[PDB]
């Protein structure tokens, strides 16, 4: 049980409402730098990773000062962020609505600390599956695991959706510099048949390995897609006994895996207490281990592990994911900003925002607290983004000159995996990273617009308000370890947010209605008889489809 | 000059504020269907394309009725949406801040109507460039245009960013079913050197064609990327005279094209009155013409042309892009929703939301009206999305159970280009399209949660508010013509929004400050001396980078 019902009940929440009116709403970042010559030092933190690599988190261009952050910290203490965190790490069933542990932290327990669920250490069982993942990925990569005609595997297709897809996609894209030429990964996720047809078009069944990734192993799209891949494989291979060399499963559900015709020796298991949107660390990351090798995958886990130890052991006021979460609440609940922009100045990280969208929004898009009452305040933010410099030429116009507050996180690596032309492109990329946050803060007033040459009614069109907040995250390099630490940062930021809002960040009851309603309609699409069983819009859309379908 | 200063000054705006309080804020869609047995018929419209194909636009699950829509129409009339539209089509300089025509409509004038800028018909000059595009793309595709060693082209790389990139990417992805095996398109856009290195990795200079796409032909990232591709080509080809077989330009700026070492015969020109985010219809779409053939590209243009004729000639109250724009304003300015979700139930359309993000947000992210005063009300929405069914497993949890209003557009084709398994996947995909909008509208109350088996404090966690609005857009098939009509729909929706807000949807002054600030910093990154020329955050970030860079 929670210690409180609603976040709005916490005494510091009421205090922050007043602080918002007196100091927050008209906060001047320019004035803050001028008041405090140590602002950068006070509002930036160096994270040191397990391998002594570093990441600078600079919050100093945010609409925050010591007064405000101290209050947000007091709010975090009243909301029991620490008690909930420690319960999570203790293996307690803090996913209250499903009565489950929340133990993604245990997936990357490479130190083999004691980490019990139901009073039973999980360290060894997690480790065993990783050992299996190492053996199998090494086999694929060295060419000793051969297909049904005795050939080495050249292509691996992950089939899965949401938590079983976005992670493998994002991380294989992000760490693509660590891949081996000739060993390619592919993804089928959408039920849209285009996805199957386009992905299998040029693949050879003799040298293609499928990974069927589903926590439940009952997701409608995934089982259907896996059946279609099995059909495609057998159209060439003919005999079902060959499936054992070409189909593995990443799942919690051994029963359904085996019922599907996948051998238990080819299952890479995980438990219920791994949420899908926190599963890349598990068996789900097998595609990653194959693409870039197990040791790199282990390094990614150990980056998460080090950020977990940071989150667990650091006082709130210096606790980097906590500070990120506190600013989010500040913007979401006091300013009323609805969005949170995440912009990697990194092409490899192009699918990093899409990944964070699930982690953040599926966790925190809730309307009911742990005391089982409805919120009377905003919960999860809408998270979006694209890589820079692309994003500068898409929607940054609105970020600079629009009417909406859009808290933004910019991410850059100091070193590129691709330092072509003796780093000409890298320095240009970096210059944009620095200048965009600079621009958003400093703006450009009327006087400067006039000095730069505009007259009359053109003048206001060229003004920049400035005072637009950013968080800058500078890594040395986007290694596996760095990426693991960065994801864990957003995981614990997400944690802090949900803890303050007193929501359950770890369930997803909101997907069930669409699932049940789609099955009903799917049966109705088995003929071309007009339907009148729904609302008139749903009926009209279905009936128009029936007239227009093949 | 504008007829009014601020949208908030229009008498109907003030009326709508009252209508919002009395009827809008607590609007019940369920009650609306029960009051009006003809609601679906009254709030849905069939668009008929030039080829007699059709698209159903169903607005009936929105928070609107006849009273509200009539008021929004009166607002559109007070704001002079029609006068501004007709000025645009007349070739008038409605891009007031740059004193330019806004004439993307003239790019797809395949009927060769008289469409003058500065009193001079553009029909023939636009047509001439399309004839050049047809000849050249036919040459590439039939193999008669050979590289410097006499081989046919196998790969085409578009180099360009923002308006010069997102369109080519989105449309080649969307219409990929119409492509030819062995003739591939690639994109370099980011200045991040990863983008160049990864794209050119496996290409052969002897059979690779570059399209340097830049309206200005001065964009820093694009010229740098084009120089790098020219370096890569010449590392193999050795002699600069071979460039003429491997480099074309899509630009307004012949001077800079020629200074770059591209031959004028290999330039595909367009004019200043084509905004980048409305340029795919121009020479910029050359990659599309090569990928799927000129005739398919012409069909795409003629789809835009037909939607333009719809927009131009239809009374507001039946004018489909107008209705979409009016609902946007309703949600943005009366409910205070900050976002607009666009979800294609279509894998090919995976980059359709990212494209719309520029069109919408770069157009409408403005704070200054055509009367040259600052707005005191919300302008552009934050547009985001991913394809379904993927999006259902990412952030739809928040769309169903979060605390934010998120107006959503769902798009489905009744027929797939990939109807595998006698349409098993297609019917499943469609069932999700229908069920998601159904679910968002109908919700699930306390009583039903109890009937379905929940007790005690679990009950509220499983409730769905419902009354969550969607627009459903059902096409027969995503042909070129359909896609052209769909983009033009968002273009004219964007138009309507900007017209009501009295902003200039056609400039982008907001990108200049970041550009100027990045050049300053770029010069500072040419050494490793600490810098103190900026704010302390910008200085600290730069200095940390200098310590950590290669
Ligand atoms: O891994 P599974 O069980 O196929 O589920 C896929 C996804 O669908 C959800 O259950 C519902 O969105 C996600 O949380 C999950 O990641
Ligand atoms: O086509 P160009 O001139 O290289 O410009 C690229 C993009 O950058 C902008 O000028 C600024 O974002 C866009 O409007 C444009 O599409
Ligand atoms: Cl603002
Ligand atoms: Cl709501």
């Amino acid at each position: 049980m929670a210690s409180f019902k609603l976040a709005t009940d916490l005494p510091e929440w009421k205090k922050l409402e007043e602080t918002y009116k007196s100091v927050g709403e008209k906060f001047s970042v320019r004035d803050a730098f001028a008041k405090d010559p140590k602002r950068f030092e006070e509002f930036s933190w160096i994270y040191k990773n397990y391998d002594d690599s570093k990441i600078l988190f600079d919050f100093s261009k945010n609409l925050v000062n010591k007064e405000i952050l101290d209050q947000l910290v007091t709010l975090a203490k009243e909301a029991g962020v620490e008690k909930l965190r420690d319960a999570m790490f203790a293996g307690d069933h803090i996913n209250t609505t499903e009565d489950r542990a929340v133990y993604h932290v245990a997936l990357r327990n490479r130190a083999l600390r004691k980490m019990p669920v139901d009073g039973k250490d999980t360290a060894q069982e997690v480790d065993d599956v990783l050992k299996h993942m190492k053996e199998f990925s090494d086999s694929i990569r060295d060419g000793s695991w051969t297909g049904y005609t005795g050939k080495s595997i050249t292509d691996v297709v992950n089939i899965g959706i949401g938590g079983s897809d976005l992670g493998p996609v994002m991380v294989t894209e992000a760490l693509k510099a660590y891949s081996k030429p000739g060993l390619n990964v592919h993804f089928i996720s959408n039920i849209d048949g285009t996805h199957t047809a386009e992905t299998l078009k040029n693949l050879n069944p003799e040298t293609t390995l499928f990974l069927i990734a589903s926590k439940t192993f009952t997701t409608a799209e995934t089982i259907t897609n896996a059946t279609s891949a099995k059909n495609w494989f057998l159209a060439t291979a003919k005999d079902s006994k060959h499936i054992a060399k070409h189909f593995a499963a990443l799942s919690t559900n051994e029963k359904e895996v085996v019922a599907f015709g996948i051998d238990a020796k080819n299952m890479f298991g995980f438990e219920s207490w791994v949420g899908g949107r926190y599963s890349v660390w598990s068996a789900i990351g097998l595609s990653v281990a194959i693409y870039i090798g197990f040791e790199n995958f282990n390094d990614f886990l150990k980056g998460a592990e080090a950020m977990d130890q940071h989150f667990l052991t650091t006082p709130l006021e210096n606790n980097i994911p906590v500070i990120g979460g506190l600013l989010s609440v500040w913007y979401n609940n006091f300013f009323g900003a609805q969005t949170h922009l995440v912009v990697p100045f990194d092409q490899y990280l192009h699918r990093f925002p899409a990944y964070l969208q699930q982690l953040s929004m599926e966790s925190n898009g809730k309307s009911v607290t742990r005391a089982n009452v409805f919120t009377n305040y905003q919960t999860g933010t809408i998270l979006f983004g694209e890589p820079a410099t692309n994003a500068q030429h898409s929607f940054f116009q609105l970020v600079h000159q629009g009417t909406k507050l859009i808290p933004a996180d910019f991410i850059l690596a100091a070193q590129s995996h691709n330092p072509i032309e003796k780093n000409l492109h890298q320095r240009m990329l970096a210059s944009n990273f620095f200048a965009q946050s600079e621009a958003l803060m400093v703006g450009k007033d009327e006087a400067k617009v006039k000095a730069e040459g505009a007259t009359g009614g053109l003048v206001p069109h060229k003004e920049f308000s400035g005072n637009r907040p950013t968080t800058s995250i500078l890594a040395q390099k986007i290694t596996p370890a760095t990426l693991g630490s960065l994801i864990a940062y957003y995981e614990h930021l997400t944690f802090t947010e949900g803890a303050i809002w007193n929501i359950n960040s770890f369930d997803q009851w909101g997907v069930e209605l669409g699932k049940v309603l789609a099955k009903v309609i799917g049966k109705e699409l088995d003929d071309k008889k007009a339907v009148a069983t729904h609302d008139a819009s749903t009926n009209g859309l279905i009936n128009q489809f029936k007239e227009w379908e093949e």
